[PDB]
């Protein structure tokens, strides 16, 4: 349903705290939180991405791994 930088920001209030990925950027990209310790997944593609490293671009790993997505565009 609804997949906006707000609503997807909403799923990141349980989130774990340490991450070396700011929040707003993993929902910038188009990742929400499902509930499991440093798991995200796209809301138009649906992809799971966890255990990031320092200074990873989420929209650039996005785009690496699953292109074909239509959030994926901006
Ligand atoms: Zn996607």
């Amino acid at each position: 349903m609804l997949s906006c930088e707000l609503y997807r920001m909403s799923t990141y209030s349980t989130f774990p705290a340490g991450v070396p990925v700011s929040e707003r950027s993993l929902a910038r990209a188009g990742f929400y939180y499902t509930g499991v310790n440093d798991k995200v997944k796209c809301f138009c593609c649906g992809l799971m991405l966890d255990n990031w490293k320092r200074g990873d671009s989420p929209t650039e790993k996005h785009k690496k791994l699953y292109p074909s997505c239509r959030f994926v565009q901006s």
